[PDB]
């Protein structure tokens, strides 16, 4: 538990953790840690003021749900 300067980091830095176990063969554990990650990253853009702000975050936002849905594909076998 680490809050570092104001950014978004601490969330999407989640991911890469999560895609990582994904590919070593632990996917179950990628799918709790993704929704975390894209839960916590709403929070944020909501509690923006700047629409170019987290317009940006809406975008990217939506890889990161579509790569975690994959995941439970790959998955299963």
């Amino acid at each position: 538990s680490d809050h570092m300067t104001m950014s978004l980091q601490m969330i999407v830095e989640n991911v890469k953790l999560a895609r990582e176990y994904a590919l070593l063969g632990n996917y179950d554990s990628a799918m709790v840690y993704y929704q975390g990650v894209l839960d916590q990253m709403n929070k944020y853009l909501y509690s923006v003021k700047d629409t170019h702000l987290r317009q940006k975050w809406q975008q990217v936002w939506q890889e990161i749900n579509v790569e975690a849905k994959q995941v439970k594909d790959i998955m299963k076998t």
